[PDB]
């Protein structure tokens, strides 16, 4: 009953710390998104602004 | 034992289920990480570009 209980309670505390990782991971892929997503808009406007200066240039 | 036994096993499905959201929510930052290496590197690379362009012009 305490293998179960005590696996339980380190697969139980495990699940709350992958759930906490996969929050975690979750709110990384959230914010890297939002992160990748703006070097995405920065890059096309540095790429727009490249243009821009190529043609100036 | 069996009150465990299914608590763990639900416990360690949800471990294994967390993890892989985890493990896919890293799969997707880590894809992420990887774009914002990329285009991070680009949004450098064309903010660089551009510097270059605008020093040129």
């Amino acid at each position: 009953l305490d293998k179960y209980s005590e696996a339980l309670k380190d697969a139980q505390e495990k699940l709350e710390l992958a759930e906490k990782k996969a929050t975690d991971a979750e709110a990384d892929v959230a914010s890297l998104n939002r992160r990748i997503q703006l070097v995405e808009e920065e890059l096309d406007r540095a790429q727009e602004r490249l243009a821009t200066a190529l043609q100036k240039l």
